[PDB]
DNA sequence: TTTAGGAAAAATCTTAGA
DNA sequence: TCTAAGATTTTTCCTAAA
């Protein structure tokens, strides 16, 4: 009759914040909360959830985090519903994230009753999906790595990938964003 | 005793984590929550109030945001405390906040009982800076005009290379002035360099 | 403090197979 | 679209003069 949650976010007060969220609804049981991805892929077989709530930055090393990690949790838990809710609001990266077949996304502007909305949706979002009505998956990803700080030669290293490879994705991605050099590239994935 | 607080976040979902953290506590009062700074300002005079705890980035375009918003608020209303609380952990920025007198700050991160402490540190009239942000200005001081000049072009725009050609030095001679540059501001890589300078121009 | 030189690294520019 | 191995450009690293 129950459902049960899992909470996953590097920011404690937005655990504190999406804990408290939850708590307003009856149904819903918060099993656990996480910071990385380390200790959660860890703790996923000994909790029999039904839900996670997670967000695409997370520091993690042994499974990553971002679509490498959706990739890893769709194919080793397919029993587990996956709703992500982001902080940024990159039209591409979004995108890039929408296209993986999970049951939600969540932004977190404008988002005070619409989590609870889609939680109850699972049962059977609003504001993203009027904003819903371009970047590939890995150019997507390497443009976040990007953005929080990540060198090139960082990136390539935390994805088992060639520089070049990656050098290729951010250069192709700044010449399908009309983004000519970092300083307008980093200007752009903050607005 | 009791103590009037004004949140300011444009993350709905933080706002509403800091106020239900603020509710634990009895003598404070959330007198209102704003998500911009054109409407935070016009609502200032409005309600008098002691605390504003407040982010760096407001999508506010009239009054601005972060450094620019601050030096707005402490010029126009003196009798009002700033406790900031941020995500990022650039001690560089972190240090240009602390440089303006700001009541304290906190960092989103391992802070479950540290606001709290801070609140409760603006009662004996005494700031609070954390271990966290101890630590984060441990890596940091005064800068040399040369260093300012490399800077500055990088800031704008110019490569390495193009900044050597621009002052008819050589390309290594650019490239320690810069590097070291950022070993005196506590940036560890570009950017890091670019965010502090995008936020102090 | 400012200025570089050789060595090394980091990042890009081609060109190209799946 | 994803991946990457050359040549090539760009930047840094150690080191060291004044």
């Amino acid at each position: 009759n129950n459902m049960n949650v899992i909470i996953a976010d590097d920011h404690p007060i937005v655990l504190f914040g999406i804990r408290k969220s939850l708590e307003q609804i009856e149904w819903v049981n918060v099993v656990g909360e996480f910071e990385d991805s380390t200790a959660l892929i860890n703790n996923l077989p000994k909790l029999d959830a039904h839900v996670l709530i997670t967000d695409l930055s997370m520091p993690g090393d042994k499974y990553g985090d971002g679509i490498t990690l959706i990739k890893y949790i769709k194919r080793h838990f397919p029993s587990l519903s996956i709703i992500v809710l982001t902080m940024n609001n990159n039209p591409a990266i979004l995108s890039a994230v929408l296209d993986l077949d999970i049951e939600g996304i969540v932004l977190k502007q404008g988002a005070p009753t619409d989590l609870p909305k889609a939680l109850a949706a699972l049962q059977k979002e609003s504001v993203s999906r009027l904003l819903e009505k371009r970047l590939s998956p890995k150019e997507s990803e390497v443009l976040r790595l990007f953005a929080e700080g990540f060198l090139v030669t960082e990136i390539a290293k935390k994805l088992n990938r060639s520089i070049k490879t990656i050098s290729s994705q951010k250069k192709s991605a700044m010449m399908k964003l009309g983004v000519e050099n970092d300083i307008a590239l980093l200007n752009y994935l903050s607005s």
